[PDB]
């Protein structure tokens, strides 16, 4: 039978289960195919990894010299292994490398859930494969109609907060998608009427969307380094789209994106200018705000669904001395998140 879904849905759903965009992540990670391959990816297998990624960070903190890191960062190499042929590989010795294994590891995690929700469950070839592969998302996709009022200040949040720093490309909104994960309005509930609640932007990669759609916006595992992490972790957030249109990854050779507008309940927020690798918030507070030399113009926020959309063109915040061009925000608890909206972006590279 074929979907009777709108074709940007199917196609949405199409991008999102792509097997062939799940094997290209993995060989962007120098990931060894051969000794990992999708299929052998394991929950057990990351985590044990981020253990190891810990005690690496752990030796380089603590001031250890290049013999001792040697053996930690080999260890990595065991458990992820990558193809370097019969090379030594690449010692993870500075920040740089270290970060960039903590981010290939929350790449991965996703690709697994996305991977396990096609090869778990059922076959049945009378079905069309789109509406099957909808179904495993457990979320309510709807096509937002062009010349609609959400559309409009939609439209307008995107057209508003492209950032100066970020002109290599522009952004063009191909399809607007207002979402809803089954059961996540529901876990909202404490936190639907408290104070400072807004609409921002959470960009990530095109293969970590089948686990967001079906498992919600999460907390990186315990095993993972809280130092991998500026301001610890939670979940990430930015009110200007070029900053979260970032995370998208996208190129020339890939120039479509996937980008996030959820309803965040950000309540009293802990200001900060530099990373501060947290575990708790402190007492009272319900999230972090990291505090941006530029923000969308206070003057110009507009309410949607009783939600601010700081939509206002950038201007100076006033803030002297942050490590931050921009702001982000971040919430440790994943009920502060409702999601609303995904947008399919055209990214336009200048260069």
């Amino acid at each position: 039978s074929k979907s009777k879904l709108p074709k940007p849905v199917q196609d949405l759903i199409k991008m999102i289960f792509d097997v062939e965009s799940m094997k290209k992540a993995m060989v962007e990670y120098e990931i060894d195919l051969q000794k990992m391959p999708l299929g052998k990816l394991s929950k057990r297998q990351i985590q044990a990894a981020y253990s190891i990624l810990s005690e690496v960070q752990q030796a380089v903190s603590q001031g250890s010299s290049d013999s001792q890191i040697l053996d930690l960062s080999n260890r990595f190499y065991t458990l992820i292994p990558h193809d370097f042929g019969m090379k030594k590989p690449p010692l993870l010795n500075n920040a740089d490398s270290v970060q960039a294994k903590v981010e290939m590891l929350d790449n991965l995690l996703d690709i697994e859930v996305a991977y396990s929700l096609l090869r778990g469950g059922s076959d049945d070839s009378s079905k069309d494969p789109i509406d099957v592969n909808y179904e495993k998302l457990k979320t309510d996709i709807k096509v937002v109609d062009r010349d609609s009022e959400e559309a409009e200040i939609i439209r307008k949040y995107v057209k508003n907060t492209h950032a100066t720093t970020h002109n290599a490309y522009d952004l063009e909104v191909i399809d607007i998608f207002k979402i809803e994960r089954e059961g996540e309005c529901q876990r909202y509930k404490p936190f639907k009427q408290l104070h400072n609640r807004r609409l921002l932007w959470h960009g990530s990669r095109t293969t970590n969307f089948a686990g967001i759609l079906s498992q919600g916006l999460r907390i990186a595992p315990p095993e993972a380094p809280v130092t991998g992490y500026m301001f610890g972790k939670g979940i990430y957030f930015a009110d200007m789209v070029s900053k979260s249109a970032n995370y998208c990854h996208t190129s020339q050779g890939d120039p479509i994106g996937l980008i996030l507008l959820g309803e965040v309940a950000l309540g009293n927020m802990y200001e900060l200018k530099h990373a501060s690798h947290i575990s708790k918030l402190p007492k009272g507070k319900h999230s972090v705000k990291g505090l941006g030399k530029t923000t969308p113009d206070p003057s110009a926020n507009i309410s949607l669904d009783g939600v601010d959309v700081p939509l206002g063109t950038g201007i100076s915040s006033g803030v002297n001395d942050t490590s931050l061009l921009y702001n982000e925000y971040i919430v440790y608890d994943i009920a502060q998140v409702n999601l609303k909206y995904l947008l399919k972006l055209k990214f336009n590279f200048k260069t």
